[PDB]
């Protein structure tokens, strides 16, 4: 129960970190979840694992994404 809930943790943990590592200078929040979708072939689980968007989602994993900043104040994600 709570075992495959951290199971699904690690699991899109793993595939952000995967997603960030394979770009040159990071994707912004937009541009992730777009990302996501096309090399997972799912959307981001920011409903079922009760996240509004994904800078909700980045913000819960500091220790995988590294949140830069762009021009007017744009975000940048980046792997750790």
């Amino acid at each position: 129960g709570m075992s495959e809930q951290e199971r699904i943790q690690e699991c899109l943990r793993k595939e952000i970190r995967s997603l960030l590592i394979s770009t040159k200078d990071g994707l912004s929040p937009q541009e992730l979840e777009k990302e996501y979708l096309l090399m997972v072939g799912n959307h981001l689980p920011l409903r079922i694992l009760g996240y509004r968007s994904t800078m909700e989602l980045v913000l819960d994993m500091p220790d995988v994404v590294r949140v830069c900043p762009g021009a007017g104040g744009t975000v940048i994600l980046k792997a750790i």
